[PDB]
């Protein structure tokens, strides 16, 4: 049969899909969500063996353990145990495209388990096994006998073992195929793995049972009244004495309850459903569910006899909430949402695609503390617990069918084929069927990157029909097809159009008002967080805030998909595409997260947190206007703290309780602020603090901030004439300057400050030279390989123009003496193949104070690609423990990623000055610095800088962080100007014009000295 | 203007004058100007200017220099945007090239008088035997900003002795989305706080 190469066959003997069951036999257990005895885990220690193909499987296997098998933990991904390689491919299918066939060499994993079944279970009722996630397809046997088959790796496959079990010891044989025709619908850009990766369990149901239940909450115009409607379906023998009781609880308080025997209303000419019943519960002033206040009720569904005897109980958490699109806006409980979302894969650097509750919880808490309110299940139904936690902590969820056919040509090749409708249908239907009772799910998604075909229209229609409670969205085929209630593009830019044929990506602001367009717009993917990215994040936030119809989006993505590997030494390292021998592969493309695989944030996370803030401020004079973007809660666990500093010197602070209603304003008058004895800029900083701990944060959690410049008093004070004057020692090869214990040397061949001495210690390992390039960010690179270039990538443009290859050609080097200083003047040209790219004119003024003032003026040829930077660099001989500076911080920040940073005086261990992106590049810059202190050195001006033990060249030359080696001394990169980092996407130039170094002429001035 | 410093140095091939001034109002330092004048054996005077603008003072209208030339010449020739009046937020129409007009075309006779005649993106300006080089904006006429500012009807203007030259490293947008509320877009406001420019003044 080769059922795995036939889309017409997606399962054999599978039971119908339904919401989470537990078959309690005690209503209070049910009520309380206590553990149910009728439901048990088979997770743990299994027997497993790997074969290169199903045809290599021995018959005996059904019969008895293979001696050679190994004891492994289940659930797991076999690649995570070393049986074969996990493969990292983005678009290109990991197998030959030739549906519905797969390779003859089709890695097969033979799992088996010997376990005990109790007689009680077999005397009566029904016993089924549930495999939450089996990737990609599998055949099942019990005690030697064949039970069934099943496809779709991301939804539960269930089978009736009732007739297969013996009391005592029993044997399960599970033949899992890596590749099946299902794989053609599983082309997500992530690691390609396989096995029994989700729970395995046994559920006992009575013969007469609750086979399905649907919960609906409808409301009146002002939400003061609601009706909970619950449709209940049974299986088993219908009897007049059978009944259903549905009850609702607000905690320990029974809110409502209703009983009725079976038998639905007339549906049509043949009658109604004798085996179903609907209960309707009225609720006055229900407590509404939202991400803001995840108010939940408990619903208990009891199947019993008229005399009070309980057959079984099922139940679920209930959130009263209404989701609907009206007059072009996405409304929740009548209020238009603002989606602060993130896409999230189920990824563990260790466990692979196997998810655990702790990681889930950790993810949710990180999201929430980062001002995230929504998440998209990119790109398939998640492990069942996910929804529960979302229901509980409060996160809006986009539930997505497990359908992605990215690598077909064109993309809709299958989705437009009616012969694929069936397999596709199951992936949609079974999801709705399973998750339709979770309040957290607010939108259904048809899948991802599978073009736009008729199959999508049909399914779009199916959902609308069966679950009018939620909007359906789908980005394929253009983001605004007839199969979507939401314009939900990926990577559409704020102001910039990308008019690709057939599927253009217009500026979001523009998209909304195209002739006849009326839908709301929420990006299904945006601000591609790969490596040093998120440049331009603020531009989106501003726009979302300004246009009602721009209702946010889901950033791409939450966590880097790196996997842990170890070196000889046994030490762990983060791996990516191709690191497992996988090929073809997409290398680092699998790392686009806001946090590293271990959940350590990337610096971009903070930029995301600020921009997603729920309080907005405005300052007028001494008056602060706080505005709340909350729709539902008041600011009841918040205080505003503020503080005034002069140049980092704290001059005054205070707190102020916040008392703003959802969407209201609060003014805060700052008390007269004293006068600073002293030149400089006064800076106001305000943070919103949570005094009390929550379910998602601890007391003192900071949820928002903002800063402003208050008055400024320019300095009009004269240095103060210095006692001594520096001495100029000319020479054939060098201009030397001495001043006390200090010496500066300028190599006349080169035109650069070759060395400096304090006392008898040399200061530099490498001369101080201009720098116009940077170790390329993932955004600079784009898809620019070896096999294939991509001309347009910044990195390509730079390479090609000679940027990395240009060497300095002296044009002038002189020295003069002034009344109180020596003046070194230089001019250099940077050429490539006869083109002068840049010209650097400088002056060094060393005075009686021993301060060297450097003035730089660079000219950039207009027809050369705008440089990554305009600064200087050198290798210092020293290695200090800390870095202290007066500027933007404390975290890494770039020009188009600097809103979250604050201007103040920061001090960190040098290590905190380097950012450990798994794929190395220019990192750790800090902008708007007026003063930098390191070792004996002090630099002052208004520049950007980074400082670490790794040079630009090393960075650019090393593919993996674990391979970096601290160099001798410390590398300092100090820039007058630094180019934006971009990120609207990572595969095309995304650095906005205002952040490009196009001026042609730049001036900067630095003062170097010893403190 | 409050002089903070003024000095003279002798170079290999030149004399260097270094100055610094503080502009204040009611005890407030509004702006700081720091310069060097470098005259070499070639007769070229190179002016380098660095200014600081208090962050809490309103963004200034322009950052430049000005002076009344003794001389009155018939034409003005320049290498930059033109030939007509052009401002920062109103210069797309203008073209960069070599322009040469009668002095008078360098003045815009708006009925209600104001700053006018500016030309941006100039690399070279020649008037009489004078010549200025760099990268700036300038205006030149027989009318001071003060006159312009005190006279409300163009007919009431009177040519002053000599020619007033306004050379700017920087000039604020003129606006106009409306004429009754501030309309200069932020990108056209002189809010950077620190400004630098340099010009070469010489003869020919
Ligand atoms: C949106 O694009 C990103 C690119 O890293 C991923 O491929 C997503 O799965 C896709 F839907
Ligand atoms: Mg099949
Ligand atoms: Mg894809
Ligand atoms: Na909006
Ligand atoms: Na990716
Ligand atoms: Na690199
Ligand atoms: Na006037």
């Amino acid at each position: 049969r080769r059922d795995w190469e036939n889309p017409g066959v997606t399962q054999l003997n599978r039971l119908a899909a339904h919401p989470p069951f537990a078959s309690w036999r005690n209503s209070e257990e049910a009520r309380t969500d206590r553990p149910s005895q009728q439901l048990r885990s088979l997770n743990g220690e299994w027997r497993f063996a790997w074969f290169p193909a199903p045809e290599a499987v021995p018959e005996s296997w059904l019969e008895c353990d293979l001696p050679e098998a190994d004891t492994v933990v289940v659930p797991s991904n076999w690649q995570m145990h070393g049986y074969d390689a996990p493969i990292y491919t983005n678009v290109t299918y990991p197998i030959t495209v030739n549906p519905p066939f797969v390779p003859t060499e089709n890695p097969t994993g033979c799992y088996s388990l010997t376990f005990n079944v109790d007689e009680s279970w077999l005397q009566e009722g029904q016993t089924r096994i549930i495999f939450d996630g089996v990737n990609s397809a599998f055949h099942l046997w019990c005690n030697g006998r064949w039970v069934g088959y099943g496809q779709d790796s991301r939804l539960p496959s269930e089978f009736d073992l009732s007739a297969f079990l013996r009391a005592g010891e029993n044997r399960l044989a599970v033949m899992v195929l890596r590749w099946s025709d299902g794989s053609y619908l599983e082309d997500q850009d992530m690691w390609r793995m396989s096995g029994i990766f989700r729970d395995v369990s046994l559920l006992h149901k009575p013969t007469t049972q609750i086979s399905d239940f649907h919960v609906a909450t409808r409301f009146n115009d002002d939400f003061s009244r609601a009706v909970l409607e619950a449709e209940v379906q049974m299986c088993g023998e219908l009897r007049d004495y059978l009944r259903v009781t549905v009850s609702l609880w607000q905690g320990e308080t029974q809110v409502a309850s209703g009983t009725a025997p079976f038998g639905g209303e007339i549906i049509d000419e043949r009658g109604g459903y004798a085996d179903r019943v609907t209960l309707r519960l009225n609720v006055e002033n229900p407590k509404l569910w939202s991400a803001e206040i995840p108010n939940l009720y408990r619903a208990v569904v009891e199947l019993h006899t008229a005399d009070g005897t309980l057959i079984e109980a099922e139940a679920c958490d209930v959130g009263f909430r209404e989701v609907r699109i009206e007059n072009g806006l996405l409304l929740l409980n009548g209020k238009p949402l603002l989606i602060r979302g993130v896409n999230r894969h189920e990824h563990h650097p260790l466990h692979g695609q196997v998810m655990d509750e702790q990681t889930m919880v950790q993810d949710i808490l990180l999201m929430k503390q980062n001002n995230f309110n929504a998440v998209r299940c990119s790109h398939y139904p998640n492990h069942p617990l996910w929804y529960t936690l979302c229901d509980r902590y409060g996160l809006y969820v986009v539930d997505e069918a497990n359908i992605e056919t990215h690598g077909m040509v064109p993309m809709n090749r299958l989705t437009d084929d009616p012969r694929w409708l069936p397999a596709m249908s199951e992936r949609v239907t079974r999801m709705v069927q399973r998750d339709r009772n979770h309040p957290s799910v607010i939108i259904w998604s048809l899948g991802n990157e599978s073009g736009h075909g008729a199959n999508h229209d049909a399914l779009y229609r199916w959902i609308k029909s069966v679950d009018p409670s939620r909007p359906v969205q789908y980005e394929g085929g253009g983001a605004d097809t007839t199969a979507t209630d939401i314009i939900c593009p990926m990577y559409a830019r704020v102001d910039e159009d990308q008019p690709f044929p057939a599927v253009p990506k217009w500026s979001i602001k523009k998209w909304l008002s195209l002739p006849g367009e009326t839908r709301p717009l929420i990006l299904c993917e945006y601000a591609h967080a790969m490596g040093n990215s998120l440049g331009g994040f603020a531009k989106y936030w501003q726009a979302f805030r300004q246009y009602p119809r721009l209702q946010g989006g889901f950033v791409w993505d939450w966590v880097d998909q790196s996997l842990i590997k170890y070196d000889e030494n046994g030490n762990p390292w983060s791996a990516y595409g191709g690191d497992f021998g996988d090929t073809p592969n997409d290398r680092q493309f699998c790392m686009n997260g806001l946090v590293f695989a271990d959940r350590t944030p990337h610096p971009a996370l903070t930029e995301a947190k600020h921009q997603q803030q729920f309080f907005q401020f405005r300052l007028s004079g001494q008056t602060i206007e706080v505005t709340s973007e909350y729709l539902f809660r008041h600011s009841d666990n918040e205080l505003l703290h503020w503080m005034v500093a002069l140049d980092g010197k704290p001059l005054a602070s205070g707190e102020v309780p916040l008392d703003v209603a959802p969407q209201g304003k609060q003014l805060i008058e700052l008390p007269e602020l004293p006068q600073p004895e002293s030149a400089g800029q006064l800076w106001l900083t305000v943070r919103v603090v949570q005094p009390n701990a929550t379910a998602w944060s601890e007391a003192g959690h900071i949820s928002a901030w903002q800063q402003w410049r208050l008055a400024e008093n320019l300095s009009v004070t004269l240095p103060a004439a210095s006692h001594a004057i520096p001495h100029l020692t000319t020479s054939e090869m060098d201009f030397c300057i001495e001043l006390g214990n200090k010496r500066w040397q300028f190599n006349r061949q080169s035109g650069f400050l070759s060395q400096m001495w304090i006392g008898d210690k040399k200061q530099l390992l490498t001369p101080l030279r201009d720098q116009f390039t940077r170790a390329p960010l993932d955004n600079d690179i784009g898809v620019s390989e070896a096999t294939r270039i991509d001309p347009n990538a910044w990195v390509e443009r730079w390479k090609a123009a000679g940027h990395y290859q240009a060497e300095a050609a002296l044009l002038q080097c002189t020295a003069d003496t002034l009344a109180d200083a020596v003046l070194i003047t230089t001019a250099h040209a940077w050429q490539h193949q006869g083109k002068t790219l840049f010209i650097s004119r400088k002056t060094y003024r060393i005075d009686g104070s021993g301060q060297m003032a450097i003035t730089v003026d660079v000219e950039v040829a207009s027809d050369t690609p705008h440089p990554a930077r305009i600064g200087l660099n050198c290798q210092l001989a020293q290695v200090a423990e800390r870095v202290n500076w007066l500027g933007l911080g404390p975290q890494e920040n770039y020009p188009d990623r600097l809103t979250a940073a604050c201007f103040d005086r920061w001090d960190l261990p040098l290590s905190d000055m380097y950012t450990p992106y798994v794929f190395p590049s220019e990192n750790g810059l800090r902008c708007g610095t007026r003063e930098l202190n390191y070792g004996p050195h002090q630099w002052r001006g208004d520049f950007q800088f980074n400082i670490s033990r790794y040079s630009q060249q090393q960075l650019m030359e090393t593919s993996h962080r674990h391979l970096l080696h601290a160099e001798e001394g410390t590398w300092l990169n100090i820039d007058g100007f630094h180019m934006g980092i971009g990120g609207d996407d990572s595969w095309s130039p995304s650095v906005s014009a205002e952040f490009q170094l196009s001026a042609g002429r730049y001036h900067y001035q630095l003062v170097w000295c010893q403190k």
